[PDB]
């Protein structure tokens, strides 16, 4: 790989601040040599600086954690990716043909209930932030709508799919998702900054606050740090750090979290666009310099994450900006992957 470009990374973070991120940061683990940069504030009211050791909400990166658990269940003979969801969760879905593999790859057709919840960004946050939902509650909200496509027919990202994932984990194991993440992932990898505390609203230890950008241009930011994340659960509620997400995706890609056979299944790509694919709770991004990287993005109120690794896991990158609902920031933060993997022009 080319050398990571720290001057380029610095420029990305500075641009993200200029676009409305209170703070932005990135950590690269380059085969044992660390790169770490941060700019701005973890708490914009107190002025406390952001740092790459601050814990944060990883949002939809959680899907990769849920996928690893499910794929280990496949390895153990407890789950068949081509079985119907309804074989394991009788009567859950309207269509018996929807399979586990389809759910994990966003090919199920299940309507994304969050389109109802977050039609208006800040009011929607205020509606959900202090609610506790069951998994079934969220599935019922989806099922108020028809499916959006036939089983397996089309990629359409939906949080509902990884709500199903959590229900499957809990049914098949008899344990909570927190227990399964701890025993299968957090403890074996020694992820000391990584937690699943749902429905607790506190982020343990020193953390970046999250700042939700309102829908009205120029509007005052809303502190969105403390919420249950119950609207997402196994689709979005993990807390982590840049170091720990780097460890996680490096361990995944290097073969440490499941059999070779199941990692290969995880990397069967469904086309998203001409430079992106979706596997089983895993994303592929094709970079300008002809490198692909593997991992997941995260969005949750007040936090944007990118966490990606090279194919052999030897280089991993995690970037965080502590805002959300700001597409300029979201797009800018993606440029960390260019600077970290492709290097200088
Ligand atoms: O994921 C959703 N919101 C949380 C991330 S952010 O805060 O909008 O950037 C979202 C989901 C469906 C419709 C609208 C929004």
């Amino acid at each position: 790989l080319p050398a990571p470009d720290d001057t380029g990374l610095q420029a990305v973070l500075h641009t993200a601040l200029s676009q409305g991120a209170p703070g932005a940061m990135v950590r690269v683990d380059d085969n044992g040599t660390i790169h770490q940069l941060s700019e701005g504030v973890a708490d914009r009211a107190t002025g406390r600086a952001i740092t790459t050791t601050d814990r944060f909400r990883v949002g939809s990166v959680t899907k990769s954690f849920s996928a690893v658990v499910l794929l280990q269940l496949v390895d153990e003979g407890k789950l068949d990716l081509d079985a119907s969801v309804n074989t394991y969760l009788p009567g859950l879905l309207p269509d018996d043909r929807i399979t586990v593999r389809q759910v994990m790859s966003h090919r199920s057709g299940l309507y994304d209930y969050t389109n109802d919840m977050f039609a208006q960004t800040v009011p929607g946050f205020e509606s959900v932030r202090n609610k506790v939902f069951s998994y079934q509650d969220l599935i019922t909200l989806s099922l108020k709508h028809g499916v959006t496509n036939a089983p397996g027919a089309a990629y359409s990202y939906s949080n509902t799919n990884f709500v199903v994932a959590g229900m499957l984990i809990e049914k098949l194991t008899g344990h909570s998702v927190a227990t399964e993440y701890q025993n299968r992932i957090f403890t074996p990898l020694n992820l000391t900054d990584t937690f699943y505390v749902h429905p607790d609203t506190v982020i343990p230890g020193t953390h970046a606050n999250g700042y939700l950008t309102p829908d009205e241009a120029g509007g005052a930011l809303v502190d969105s740090t403390e919420q249950t994340v119950s609207w997402a659960q196994s689709a979005g509620a993990v807390i982590s750090s840049t170091q720990d997400l780097d460890t996680f995706f490096s361990a995944l890609m290097s073969g440490q979290l499941m059999s070779a056979a199941q990692l290969a299944q995880m990397q069967q790509w469904t086309t998203v666009n001409s430079t992106q694919g979706y596997g089983l709770g895993l994303r592929r991004r094709d970079l300008s310099c002809g490198i692909s990287v593997y991992g997941h993005t995260g969005t949750v109120q007040g936090y944007y994450t990118y966490a990606f690794a090279s194919k052999d896991g030897k280089r991993s990158v995690t970037a965080l900006a502590n805002t959300s609902n700001n597409v300029n920031v979201l797009n800018t933060m993606a440029r960390t992957l260019e600077s970290a993997f492709c290097g200088k022009p």
